[PDB]
């Protein structure tokens, strides 16, 4: 079945992954340089074996695909993935008069009553980003983001760069070169940023009329994050396809670093005793061709039918 | 045998590869995307059925990690590897008066006594880089090429990063490091580049005191290009497992496109009915640790007993 590849990462990792520490003091069993494909033409990659939320995801891909970075977006259609990293830049900053937020992401599990001192900033953050424009331009903005990476990429002679927009035009009109890449790794950036890409760089390759797309990730949540990512570049290499009048190929998923934090054993261990069901469709509307122009209606998934959703708790 | 997975990939191509056109004439058969592992614990991937130079390899590399982009280098280890990409400068310069050399590539193949003005006009460009200083200066210098791309990266704000020298750094003080990156792709440098970089972007990987290495290769040369591509990320991986004092784990090289040209095919067959031998050993010098001041002296190859050379032509 089409996410078979995924259940056959999962149960390798459980049954010859490496006990290794990390960046925060949750250990991982980790693998290092694996390679999954999804033939897209068999159906759209999105888990059925346990539910994911489509439309963070595809909002998400929207914001990147209008060279967005303002978390406002976001909060407009209620997704908020990426709220802590803008909180975590009004926190540490002169007008923020406040509990002091400190190390939020751990005391956020370890006290049940910070964890609604938190819950409140946090609601009023957001409150403040979606009304307040200033504040928005001030707070709201994460500056590198895979929106500027791809789409306002900064050169050294004070312009920018728009990757994906480039090499859209090059599919159009040179499908066979092998120079079909889109990187979000700037190596005079990545010592100060918060997170270095996760999606590093990704290649698109036609041949008979067939696009295919591979990412290389260097490092990926195996349990949460892997499910999600799967579907987002699945479905970027929809909208190409779409733009460009081509049928779609195989999105090829290559890992770097794939790890399972320890406290995502019972809930891996117990997705891998369901049985996928039929993948569902994707749907995109025929009418409209720019992709940089798509809105949230454009995109439909039909057929979905998942298990239930599986709780588990973030790594700190 | 520790090659296989190499002859393997070529089987591969040959049934199963697309027929595509490329950026020449030469027509390929072609794959994308494929990941091969190889266990340097296990002994050196230098090909065994086919005599593969290794001084070439081992010159160039060296030449990588010196940061050095003058071909200068290259000749005083009689290495040509890199004359063209500087001769074509040369050629279309003003300082240039001689037999016109317009698309010499093909033109040295096509016609036998035309490949001798070429051949006479390269060595008086190679005499001179060697021995006059403001002439390699001026058309010694490839400019952006992997030594300046590992080893001094540009920024916008006009210093220069040793992009490779940091990892290392980062590799003895956080071996568990998920951001062991080093990439050579410029977004703002590709679209003007006469070859954007093949080899993208390359991780390290740290666990039970084992360096394993990933390249991400965007386009490879399989009969040609491919079996000096592995050994000298091999060697990368024991260069820096060396200066680290750690030991050596697995290379795993990634491919985007992987073709083989059409006027390959019947070396490639040959090759095919060939019988791996025993693998070579490395060895590098106990007492030196910088490799950044390694020598051609530092590093030996043992046991290698190749099969002999398989001649082919370049692809125009
Ligand atoms: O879309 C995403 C975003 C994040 N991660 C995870 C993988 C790691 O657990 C963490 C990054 O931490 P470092 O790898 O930088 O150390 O984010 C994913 O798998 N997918
Ligand atoms: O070390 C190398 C250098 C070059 N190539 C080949 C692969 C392609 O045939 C060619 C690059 O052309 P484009 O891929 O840029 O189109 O160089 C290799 O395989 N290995």
């Amino acid at each position: 079945m089409l996410e078979q590849p995924y259940l056959d990462l999962a149960k390798k990792v459980l049954d010859e992954g490496h006990f290794k520490p990390d960046r925060t003091h949750t250990g991982t069993y980790s693998i290092f340089g694996h390679q999954m494909r999804f033939d897209l033409s068999k159906g759209f990659p999105l888990l059925t074996t346990k539910k994911v939320p489509f439309g963070l995801i595809k909002s998400e891909l929207l914001w990147f695909l209008h060279g967005d970075t303002n978390i406002r977006f976001l909060l407009q259609h209620r997704n908020h993935i990426w709220d802590e990293w803008a909180f975590e830049k009004w926190v540490k900053s002169d007008e923020y008069h406040g509990p002091d937020m400190t190390d939020f992401g751990h005391r956020s599990q370890k006290d049940p009553e910070f964890a609604a001192v938190y819950h409140e900033e946090m609601a009023k953050f957001d409150d403040r980003v979606l009304h307040d424009d200033a504040f928005a331009a001030k707070y709201g903005d994460l500056g590198l983001v895979y929106g500027s990476q791809w789409r306002a990429w900064h050169t050294s002679k004070g312009d920018t760069i728009d990757q994906l927009g480039d090499v859209i035009e090059q599919i159009k009109t040179h499908p066979y070169s092998r120079r079909l890449i889109v990187s979000a790794w700037n190596p005079e950036d990545v010592p100060t940023m918060a997170l270095p890409p996760c999606h590093t760089l990704y290649q698109f390759y036609v041949n008979d009329g067939k696009l295919s797309l591979q990412l290389y990730q260097r490092s990926a949540d195996i349990f949460l994050g892997v499910p999600f990512n799967i579907a987002s570049y699945a479905l970027l290499t929809h909208l190409v396809a779409h733009e460009c009048g081509l049928e779609v190929g195989e999105f090829i998923h290559t890992f770097g670093d794939a790890h399972l934090f320890v406290n995502h054993l019972d809930q891996i261990k117990e997705q891998l005793s369901r049985t996928p069901r039929p993948a569902p469709t994707l749907q995109l509307n025929p009418d409209k061709h720019d992709i940089f122009d798509f809105d949230m209606k454009d995109i439909k998934l039909l057929n979905y039918d998942p298990y239930p959703a599986i709780k588990a708790p973030v790594a700190v």
